[PDB]
């Protein structure tokens, strides 16, 4: 399948080249698979989604995005549009307050809540979590990540936005989740983006279009961005039984566009999320 005139993300993630603008995608399509999306929410009613979202948690007085990031992340992962994978299931955990903040402890029980939560939920080809967020080290929010993993979920974490090592931040410094930097439509890493050895792999983060609350849609940065396009690509191989949600953080890395990417500090992966679809 061909998406013409798809956000550059969508197109790097399809290409061996920078500079493109069409999605080339087994139209497959992440069918049977499940994405978590722990955030702020999703506004599950976005055209966008069409019907395929719905919320299945929250921590405060609504389960309503009151602020857009969730559904934007939400958005790159799944929408008709701006969506990695067009098939796939979403299930919003908002962790995340209107502001976009969230204690750690809310944070660790949202992580939890999804390792049970997904033997509620029909996904025959595997289950992803998107966690397009992190503060500070946390022994205690690594272990959270490290167990939502362990019990068979792709984790895919945001590396973070300090232009620093991720060793430092959670969950981006915990090694078994799949931790993901940041890059731009001329394959530079992102001005923002956190690296380090502890990096998986980098996806499109920078100028990326996706949906927003209000029924709307909008162009934001960050790893927060590069996140949902390797959770939504992570889905998308695993419908296509190329991967399962143990391995697929290490089969993404071995199958990227290597040596692509310029200002990569030494010591940190030159990797960059493909799909090697080949029509
Ligand atoms: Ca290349
Ligand atoms: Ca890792």
């Amino acid at each position: 399948a061909a998406q013409t005139n798809a956000p550059w993300g969508l197109a790097r993630i399809s290409s061996t080249s920078p500079g493109t603008s069409t999605y080339y995608y087994d139209e497959s399509a992440g069918q049977g698979s499940c994405v978590y999306v722990i955030d702020t929410g999703i506004e599950a009613s976005h055209p966008e989604f069409e019907g395929r979202a719905q919320m299945v948690k929250t921590y405060y007085y609504s389960s309503r995005d009151g602020n857009g990031h969730g559904t934007h992340c939400a958005g790159t992962v799944g929408s008709r549009t701006y969506g990695v994978a067009k098939k796939t299931q979403l299930f919003g955990v908002k962790v995340l307050d209107d502001n976009g903040s969230g204690q750690y402890s809310t944070i660790i029980a949202g992580m939890d809540f999804v390792a049970s939560d997904k033997n509620n939920r029909n996904c025959p080809k595997g289950v992803v979590a998107s966690l397009s967020l992190g503060g500070g080290y946390s022994s205690s929010v690594n272990s959270a990540a490290a167990r939502l993993q362990s019990s068979g979920v792709m984790v895919a974490v945001a590396a973070g936005n300090n232009n620093a090592d991720a060793r430092n931040y959670s969950p981006a410094s915990e090694p078994s989740v799949c931790t993901v930097g940041a890059s731009d439509r001329y394959d530079r890493r992102s001005s923002f983006s956190n690296y380090g050895s502890v990096l998986d792999i980098f996806g499109p983060g920078t100028d990326i279009l996706s949906t927003w609350i209000g029924g709307s849609t909008r162009s934001i940065s960050g790893t927060s961005m590069a996140t949902p396009h390797v959770a939504g690509l992570a889905a998308y191989l695993m419908t296509l039984g190329k991967t399962t949600a143990a391995s697929a953080c290490r089969y993404i890395a071995d199958t990227a566009n290597k040596g692509d990417l310029s200002n990569i500090p030494f010591g940190t992966v030159n990797l960059l999320a493909y799909n090697n679809y080949q029509a």
